[PDB]
This record gives structure tokens, C-alpha cells and sequence, in this order.
């Protein structure tokens, strides 16, 4: 059903929930908005191929060739299982021939573009994943003890940002993987675009039963008219996904400028502390741990309480 | 089964449950009425998606075209296909041709309102529901410290809370994210509305095969009579939804007025403990937060505790 | 199969059992005679819903239509679904009109049903279960207090209970939620016996098609005999449905009069206590309380202990 | 598969195992015959309706109409599905009718007998097992202090279970428990018994089609010859269950005579207690707790120790 269809992708967390894995320690590994546009990215055509082919908006067959009344069911079986084969051949179906290619892999091309726009995130995740996440426990552990020595009297943690503010390994790959995300996007864009732009009677082809022994066979025919019947839903989907990605596109790009997102003040409430002296002009890793320490510094409970005291 | 249908969807927690994440420490991040609006918004598309094409209440088939006697079944198989193709072309189905766009793709734009009014509550799951249950949390634990060290005897909360009252940037979230789910309800009412108002007459459309070779063949009639079998059920569905929505749509846009919801007494009980002193006008995050504390302070201790000393 | 269809709804906890919510800290929500009659009112039209369409009662159609003998099997494919898309018109089925309606939606009638049956049990869940299961945690672990005390020895509970004795606001709750449900069961009472009583030969629908090409078609016949197959199950089912609610109307009217079920003497236990002074009269929220102290009061080990003292 | 379909009822625990409620902590809350007799009286009817409509045992049918060779498939479906729906009617199918009510509603008369061998354990479950699943904890926790006190020398049970002699309101409950399910068991018999009397051609009835427009027709054979297919799976697996029965019937008038079923010196264990003195003549809940205490009194360390010392 459609309904529980839509339930697997959507209404419920596919992709978009923190990973049963324990070793991460529970933490977030992505952005919320990273999080957002890859459960957007591919989880929309994993749900647009199973619309197109779901058993409530399709007659079943996909292909349908117009055959004489005096074949049996099972000739008239032949043509169209022959046709829906004989796409990807030429000297047949002269109707032209790359956007029947399209029309039969359509639900093919959208779920390569699912692999392209999930890869990105998956090369995140072991790439650079878990050595941030090992980075951004040993922080949030390091500062708690800072809080809990300096509520006591009842720079380590500046070097080592500033050690990972030369480097710049970590924001590469953030920026090569958004990147990698953008141009697969847009290329689905091209993609859809193009497959939207074609003509809805193109899927009409001239298909032929004209081989080996058929040649020299004067019963059959000599043309037969098909019908691809799984298009207009295609090219409705297919629009549908493009304005999704063409709306999703400028929240990738956004994600690109890393520098301009994050704000450097984010660690400036630990300045009450009397132990903690003062502490993003480029590509730099401290660019992008701080956008990740944005997304998780609350769940500590030293941070809330400091973050009150600086609101006073 | 219809009835195992409706159990995924309703007799069951399908999303009207605290969800299985161990990071928010189990509290409510909805209310009440937003989680009962939400479960009905998105929950009864879905259930109407399904019963309408489950198999005790359909043939099996959508579309069903008289095809002339003379004709094979696979022929006749071709027609009730193409036709069913042939509902998004322009030079055939001459009978109009906007009702029967909405025929064919009834359960998809039923899932589409389906999938808008869910991301307001994602939308809020994210944006705006880590951040107050962080809040939530730190609001609880200081009031059992201070009921613990007031009960120790045998204004740090007042301005935290002062503090979120300036500050209305969640409260505006709040408002837009209802405000978004009102204006979906009611374009979804104006849609079922209007397919509702369509005349039960329209789903017959008078189709044709007359393209390619076929035009120059005086072999098959020139019109074919087809009828979407699925159009009853979907008026029959879309107005209980239309029914539903409308009567749904007073509790939203009660949901909308913050303030009038909430009273500022909430926190008053605490008023019996000597290290307590005194304590709405706007949209502000106070009201907010005050809705938020309502549906959740009976589960600490502290209060109910107080509240019964208050009733004395 | 027929056996694990009822497996899911019968013989099994489908709703009668204790939510898998660690929120409420395992309590009962319900009464028990509450839950037996959800379950009941719930459960079966769910079950007589799918026992009806089942793969095993029925040919696998549920509409059959008598098509002349020179018409082709697709061509009787669509005066079968034609016919079945025309139980909703007018100017057809010159058989009344109004039965063909509910035999052709009695499924979605009773799923209608169980839905209208269900909502009272699911507003009491929210509107009012947190609300009292908040209270009943507070009353048991005092009683235990109390306990702990008064046998440490080798009336805040009596004015708490006395302000939930003015206050009437949880038991209206708890009347109106039964009293829908009543209606409800009173309302399928009227239309099960409304459906039971349609004669047995009005399933029996004088089909047509005539409308647009077919009227100037003097090929077809100008009538169409069709037979609406999953009748006599469905008066059989619905008489089944009306017996079990007519027997459990008395039991929904009983659940009514609460301060008559009630007895005021469940905590009188607690006299024997030295530090225990004496603690119904009208629809009262004390009545509300002493049912659900009664129906769980069983399980604390202080009550067992000073109940067998009673008894002595 | 009749393999898998065994397997959900029989090889495993369906219905004879403790239920996964953590509220009985973990006792058993029926004996064991009267486990074993619930378990055998409804998941054997359970078992034959769906080993009777099983894929590997029917034609996928359960009517089949003989009807002329002039007519079409689908007007050889009409025959087949109006003869089965036209079982219930009365101008027609002139062959009776008793039986053939019976043959079409087999499963269902099987299934209303599993629910009426369900509830009087169900009602068994709610009525009286929480109250003696109480007092049975109860019970069990004070002859373990009664034995700790009494072996760290190096009658409040006896009065309490004085006080169970008097009232017999428990073991009336178990009694009518009893005799609802023998009456249901006997009556099933008769049914059963009545039923396989059935001659085993009387499945084979007189269908015809003459109503509305079918009287005036001189085209159809005035009757037709049709065979209820699946009718001798249903008198053979009805003996069976009539067997099982009429040996499973013994087995519950012996469970109803409760009296004589328990022995008295089940507690006479505890005289070699110092602090245990001395402690059945009619229907008294004392017989009731007796059976009930010698199912489950072996699980308690102090049992099994101290009934060794009885046996020197
Ligand atoms: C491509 C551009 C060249 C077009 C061209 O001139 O040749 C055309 C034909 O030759 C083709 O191009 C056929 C191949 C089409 C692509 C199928 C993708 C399947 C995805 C798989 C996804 C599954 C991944 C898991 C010639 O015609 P034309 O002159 O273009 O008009
Ligand atoms: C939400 C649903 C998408 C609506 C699809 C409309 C298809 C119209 C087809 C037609 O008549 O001829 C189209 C012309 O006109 C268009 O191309 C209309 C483009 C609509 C863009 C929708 C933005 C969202 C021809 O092109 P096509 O048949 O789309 O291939
Ligand atoms: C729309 C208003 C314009 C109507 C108009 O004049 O053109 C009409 C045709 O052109 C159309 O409008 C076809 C498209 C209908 C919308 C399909 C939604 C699919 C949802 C997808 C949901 C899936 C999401 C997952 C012309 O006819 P008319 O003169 O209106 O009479
Ligand atoms: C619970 C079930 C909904 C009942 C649907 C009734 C359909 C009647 C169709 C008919 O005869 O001609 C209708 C006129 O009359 C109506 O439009 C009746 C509107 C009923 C509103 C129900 C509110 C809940 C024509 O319009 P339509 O065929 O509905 O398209
Ligand atoms: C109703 C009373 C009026 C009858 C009347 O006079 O008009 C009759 C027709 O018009 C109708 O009444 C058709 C609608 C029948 C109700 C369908 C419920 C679907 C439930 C959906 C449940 C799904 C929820 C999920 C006219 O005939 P009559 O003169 O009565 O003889
Ligand atoms: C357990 C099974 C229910 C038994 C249903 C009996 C249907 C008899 C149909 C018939 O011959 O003509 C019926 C007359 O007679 C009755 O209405 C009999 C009513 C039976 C009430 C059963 C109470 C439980 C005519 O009405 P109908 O065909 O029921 O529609
Ligand atoms: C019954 C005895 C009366 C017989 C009689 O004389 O009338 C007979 C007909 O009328 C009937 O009795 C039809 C009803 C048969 C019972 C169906 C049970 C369905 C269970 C539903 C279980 C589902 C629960 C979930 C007349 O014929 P006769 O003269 O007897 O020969
Ligand atoms: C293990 C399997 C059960 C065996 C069923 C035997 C059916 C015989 C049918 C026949 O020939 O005419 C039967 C006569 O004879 C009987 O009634 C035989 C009774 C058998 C009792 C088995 C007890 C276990 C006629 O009655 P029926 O056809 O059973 O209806």
C-alpha cells in the first residue's frame, strides 16, 4: 500500500535517527541540516520509485503493444515482452531511441541517484566521523572537568583548539563531501529536467518482430504499436523531485559556507569561569568543530548551567 | 485486511508516542492537543490511502475500458492500460481532463498533504524541540534543589525565566509551525472540497487509440468508453477527510493563540516555600515555555507534593 | 488464514493490555470492566471486518454481474466494475438504492465503528489518565508512608482526598467518555439491526450501461442482472455484531452510574492504624478515585498486610 | 504451510505459557489442567479452521456450479458466486437448507466456539485471578518469614485461612467457570455430533438464477447442479473435534468437583515447626486456594526443604 509505503521512507526515522551502533557514545555524527537534506536527498526517490510502481496507480504491466486480433494471448504475450526488450537495440523501434532508454530505466536512474547522494554521507561517517566524534568526547569530558575544578574553590583546552585551527584535513572533506552532494544534485537536476522536458508522446515507439526467422515471415505484421504506460507518472514524479532539489539545492550550498554559519563566540560563555582566559578567518577545522560542538553542546549539563549565568 | 489496515495506523501508538529515543530522558515533546492534531492530520490520510485500493473493496482494477467484442484479451488489456496512460495527454480522453488528472492521482496527492502536514512536526522535532527539552530539564532538576534545600530547614529560576520572556524566537517557531499546519489543513479542505464537489459523472472519459500506425487503421473504434472504477471510494474518502479537517481546523487555530492557553498561575504553587518570592502580556517564549510545563510537571515529585499543601 | 486473523485481535493482547509506555510506571489507566468493554467494542467489528473478506469465505470478488455470452471476458470485466462503481448514481440501477450503499461500504461502516469506539478510550488516555495516574502514584507511596510510620512505633491523605471530593471535574470526564461510548453502541445497535433487517434478495441491483458512446449502441444488452456476492456474511456478521452490543450495552450503562459500582468502605481498611482518624453521595471525583484505588490498590504490599489484620 | 500453521497453535507455547505481564509477578494464575484443558479446547478448533481452508488441501475454491457450455467465464463465476451467496435465501436452492447454512459457516460456527471456551478463562483471568494472585504472594511471603523466625531460634496464617473457609465466593466463580466451558464443550458436541450425522450428500444442492430480469429469460438452465467442495475436510475434522471433545469432557467434570480433587494435609508439611499448630467439607474457597497453593508452593525454597524433613 502507498500509505504504508510512504511509512518506511517517511513518518518514521529511516535515516534521519542517530545510528544503534554503540561506539559513538550517542552523539550526533551529522548536522541537523546535513541530517535534513541527506534524508531529503535519498529518501525521496526511494520514495518515488515505489510510487511510480506501486499496485495502486499501475495496471500491472509496464509496456503494452498493440497486437493483431489474430494472434493467440500468448503471440500477443511475445510482442510485448519482445518490445519492452527490444529498447535497447537498433535496427527496431523506429520511432530518436535515448529517451525510451530513460522511460524503461527511469526507476534506475533515480535510485543511482540515491546511491551518489548517500555515499558523501557514508564516506562522512568512517572518514572523518569517527575521529571527530573521538575529538568531540574527550572536549565535552575535558571541559566538565574545567567546570567541576573551578567550582571547587568552595590552557589545555585552548591549545588544543588552536592545534586544530592550523590544520585544515578535517574541513576539506566536509566541503569535498557537500561538494560531491551539490554536483550530484545538480546533476539530477540536468537529469529531470531534461527527462521532464520531454515530449509525453515520445514514449509511443514504432517497435518490429523482424529477426531471424520472422524476416522471412509474412503473418506478423510489420510494425507494431507500443505504449510505455509507467511515463506520466515518471515525468510527474520526476518534476516533483526536481523542484525538491532545485529547493534543496541552495540549503547545500548554504552548507558549503562553513565560516559564514558558525559563530565564533560559541565557547565565549565559559569566560565566567575565573580559569579560562579569552580564546574562523578561513577553511580551517575549527570552522567545523565548532558547528559541531553548536549542534551537541547543550546535552551537557555543565554548559546550561554556565550559559544562565552568562544570560544574567 | 482492512482491520489489520487500521491497526498499523490507529488503535496502536503509530506516532502518538514518545519516540524510542534515548537522548531526550523521556519527556513529552509535544503537547497534547499538537500530538492528538498531529496523529489525526497525518494518520487519517494515510488510513483513507490505503482502505480506499485495499483488496475487499476494489476488483483489483482502477480504470476499466469497453474494449469491442472482436478484440483479444491482451488487446483489450492494451486499452484499459493505455487509457490509463493516456489520462495526461492533451490530444485524446476528449470528454475537462483536470478531474481526471485528480481520479488517477487521488492517493498521491492524499499522501502529498500527508507529507506537509508532517514536516511542521519534524520541523519542531528539530529546530525547536532540543532546545526546550534541554531547558525542560534543567528546569526540572533546580526546582527539586530548591524544594530539597527549602525542605532542609528542619531567585535563580525567576531569572531565567524573566530572561526567556524578552527573547521570543521559540515562540515564533511555535506559532509558524502551527501556522504552516492550519494553512495545509485548510488548502487540504479547499482540494477535498472541490474533488468532493466533482461531478460523480466525470470519471467516465470518452479515450481513444489513434496514434502512430493506429490512426491509419480501420480496424479499432474510433472512441473507447472507460471508467476510473476507484472515483466513489474517493469521494466517499474525501469528504470524511474534508469532515475531519474542518472540524480539525478549529483546534489548530485554537492551538495558534499561545497565550490564551496557557495561565500564568502554573508556577504560583510555589509560592508556599519561604525562599520563593512572586513571579502572558504577548508572544512570548514564556508563554511557551509555560504550556510545555503544564503537560509535564505532574511527573516530578516536588509538585505534586506542593500541589496538594496548596490545596490545603 | 481465519485462525491467525483472530489471532491478532483475539486470544492475544491487542488492547487489553497494559501500554508498553515506561511512563505511567505500570499502572492500570483502566478499569478492568473499561478495557473488557474497548476490547469488545473494538476488537470484534475489526474482526468481523476481516473474517468477512477473508481469502476462505469468499470467491474472491465481492460484485458479479451477468454479461450475455457474446461478450468478451474483459468486456464482463467492466460491466462487473462499471456496476460496482455504479452502486453511487442515479440514473442507473433501477433496482431504493440506499442498501446497495451499505452493502457495498458495510466494511468501512464498521471500521467507522471501531473508530467512534475507540476515541473515548484514547481521550480518557490523555485528557484524563496522566492526570489521575500522577495522583494514584502520589496516594499509593503515601499510604506507604503511613504505613512505615505507624509501624516504626516498636491526616494529609483524609483532606486530600477531601478536596478531590468537591471537585467534579475528572468524573464528567469519565461519564461523558462513557456516555459517547454508549451513543456510539446505541447508534450501531440502530444501524445493525437496520442492516440485518434489509431483505436478503436486495443485493440484487438491475445494473445499466448507458452514458455517453453506449446509449447510441444498440449492441449491449439495456439491462445488466448483478449480485452483490458478500451479502448474506455481511447480514450474518452484522446480527453477530448487534447480539454482542445489545449484551454489552448493559454493561456500558452499569459503567455509568459510578457512585453505585463504588463502596466507600475500601479504605476503612486503614483504621487500624493509631495514626488513622475516619474518613458517595453524588457524582464526585471521590468516586472516580475509590473505583481505581480499588482496582489497584491489590498491589502494594502494605494494603495485603493490613487487610489480612482486617480480617482477623 | 500446514507445517508453520501447526506451529503458531501446537509445538510452542500459544496460549499455555505465564503471559509477559510483570504485574502477576510471575505465578501461575491457572492449574494445569485447566491450562492444558484451555489450551486444547480452543487452539484445536483454531488448529481445523485454518488445516480445513488451507493451500494444500483445497482447490483454492469451496463452491463450484456445473454450468453449461454456452456460457462464458465470467458468467460461470456469476453461477458459482450468487449459488454461494444464495445459501441463505429461500426461493431458490431447492434441494433443507439447515445443512447448507452449516457447510458455508463451518469455520466461522468453529471460531464461535474457540470464543466461548476463551472467555470463562478470560473471565477467570480478570474476575479472580488478580484477587487470588494477591493472596497467594501474600501467602507465600509469610510462611517464608514463619520459617525464618522459626529457624533463627539458634497463628495469623491459621486464622486467615479460617477466614477463606467461610466465604465461598472465589470457588463459586471457579465452579461456574467449569461449568460454562462443559456446557460449551457439550454443546459443541451436539453441534458436532449433529453435523458429521450429516450425510455427505447433501453439500450437492439445487442452485438457480431467476430473479429480476433472469425469470424472463429463456436463455439460462432453469437449475443448477453445484458441490460445496470443501464439506468432507469439515465432517472429518468435525469428528476429530468431536473426539477431542468428547475425551477433553471427562477431564472438566473432574476438574468440577474441586472438593475431591485436593488433599488437605498439603499444608500439614508445617507441623514440624514448633511455631506451627494443627490446622474441605464443602464447596468453600479453601479447596480452591488448596489447588491453587499445591500447583505453585514447590517454586518456595522453604517448601522444598522442609518437605524433605517430612520425608525422614
Ligand atoms: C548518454 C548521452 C549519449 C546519447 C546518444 O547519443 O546515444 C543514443 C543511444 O545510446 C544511449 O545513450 C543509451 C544509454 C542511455 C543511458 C542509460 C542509463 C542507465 C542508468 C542505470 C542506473 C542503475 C544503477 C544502480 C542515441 O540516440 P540520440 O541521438 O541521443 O537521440
Ligand atoms: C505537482 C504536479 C506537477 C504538474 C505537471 C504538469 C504537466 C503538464 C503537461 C502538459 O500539458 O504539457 C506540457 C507543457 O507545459 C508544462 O511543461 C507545464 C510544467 C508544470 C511544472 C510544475 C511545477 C511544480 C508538455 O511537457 P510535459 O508533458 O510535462 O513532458
Ligand atoms: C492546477 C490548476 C490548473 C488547471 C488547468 O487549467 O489545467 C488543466 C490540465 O493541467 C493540469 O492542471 C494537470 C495537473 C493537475 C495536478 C496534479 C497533482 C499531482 C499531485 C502529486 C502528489 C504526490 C506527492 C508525493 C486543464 O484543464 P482545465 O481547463 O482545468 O478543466
Ligand atoms: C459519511 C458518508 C458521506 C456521504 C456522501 C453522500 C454522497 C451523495 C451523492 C449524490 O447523490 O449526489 C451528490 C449531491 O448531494 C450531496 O452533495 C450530498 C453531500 C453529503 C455530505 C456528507 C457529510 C458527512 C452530487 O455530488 P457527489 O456525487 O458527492 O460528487
Ligand atoms: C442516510 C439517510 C438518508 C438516505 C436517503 O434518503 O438517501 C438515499 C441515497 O443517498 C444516501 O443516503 C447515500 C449515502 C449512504 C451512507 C453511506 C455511509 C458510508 C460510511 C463510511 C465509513 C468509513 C469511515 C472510515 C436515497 O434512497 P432512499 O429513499 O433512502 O431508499
Ligand atoms: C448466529 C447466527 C445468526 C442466524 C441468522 C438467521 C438468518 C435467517 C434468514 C431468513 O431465513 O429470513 C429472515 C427472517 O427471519 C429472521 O429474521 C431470523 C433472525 C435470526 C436472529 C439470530 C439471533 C442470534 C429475513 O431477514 P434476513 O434474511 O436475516 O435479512
Ligand atoms: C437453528 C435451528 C433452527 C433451524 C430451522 O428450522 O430453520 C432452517 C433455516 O434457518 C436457519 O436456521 C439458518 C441459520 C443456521 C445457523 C447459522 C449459525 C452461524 C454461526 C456464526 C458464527 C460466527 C461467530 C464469530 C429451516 O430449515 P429446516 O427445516 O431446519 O431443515
Ligand atoms: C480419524 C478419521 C475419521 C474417520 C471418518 C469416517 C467417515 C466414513 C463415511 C462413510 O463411509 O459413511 C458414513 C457412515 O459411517 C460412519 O458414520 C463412520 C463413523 C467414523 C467415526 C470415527 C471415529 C474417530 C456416513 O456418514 P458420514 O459420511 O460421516 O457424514
Amino acid at each position: 500500500a502507498i500509505a504504508q509505503l510512504a511509512t518506511e521512507y517517511v513518518f518514521s526515522d529511516f535515516l534521519l535517527k542517530e545510528p544503534t551502533e554503540p561506539k559513538f557514545k550517542g552523539l550526533r555524527l551529522e548536522l541537523a541540516v546535513d541530517k535534513m537534506v541527506t534524508c531529503i536527498a535519498v529518501g525521496l526517490p526511494l520514495l518515488l520509485i515505489s510510487l511510480a510502481f506501486a499496485q495502486e496507480i499501475s495496471i500491472g504491466t509496464q509496456i503494452s503493444c498493440f497486437s493483431p486480433s489474430s494472434f493467440s494471448w500468448r503471440q500477443a504475450a511475445f510482442v510485448d515482452s519482445y518490445c519492452w526488450a527490444a529498447v535497447q537495440q537498433k535496427n527496431s523501434l523506429q520511432s530518436g531511441n535515448l529517451p525510451l532508454w530513460l522511460h524503461k530505466f527511469f526507476p534506475y536512474i533515480l535510485l543511482l541517484f540515491a546511491i551518489l547522494l548517500y555515499l558523501p554521507p557514508l564516506f562522512w561517517r568512517f572518514a572523518a566521523a569517527p575521529h571527530i566524534c573521538s575529538d568531540l568526547k574527550f572536549i565535552m569530558e575535558e571541559l566538565d572537568k574545567v567546570y567541576n575544578r573551578a567550582i571547587k574553590a568552595a590552557p589545555i583546552v585552548e591549545q588544543y583548539l588552536k592545534t586544530k585551527k592550523n590544520s585544515n584535513n578535517l574541513i576539506i572533506k566536509y566541503i569535498s563531501c557537500r561538494l560531491l552532494t551539490l554536483i550530484i544534485i545538480l546533476l539530477a537536476c540536468i537529469y529531470l529536467g531534461y527527462y521532464f522536458s520531454l515530449s509525453s508522446l515520445s514514449d509511443e515507439f514504432v517497435c518490429s518482430i523482424k529477426s531471424g526467422i520472422l524476416r522471412n515471415d509474412s503473418t506478423v505484421p510489420d510494425q507494431f504499436q507500443c505504449k510505455l504506460i509507467a511515463v506520466g507518472i515518471f515525468q510527474l514524479l520526476s518534476v516533483i523531485n526536481l523542484v525538491v532539489y532545485v529547493l534543496l539545492a541552495p540549503v547545500v550550498v548554504y552548507t558549503l559556507f562553513v565560516p559564514f554559519r558558525q559563530k565564533t563566540d560559541v565557547l565565549k560563555v565559559y569566560e565566567i569561569l575565573p580559569t579560562f582566559d579569552v580564546l574562523s578567518e578561513g577553511y580551517n577545522d575549527l570552522s567545523l568543530y565548532n558547528l559541531f560542538l553548536e549542534e551537541n553542546i547543550s546535552e551537557v549539563k555543565s554548559y546550561k548551567c554556565l550559559k544562565v549565568l552568562e544570560n544574567i
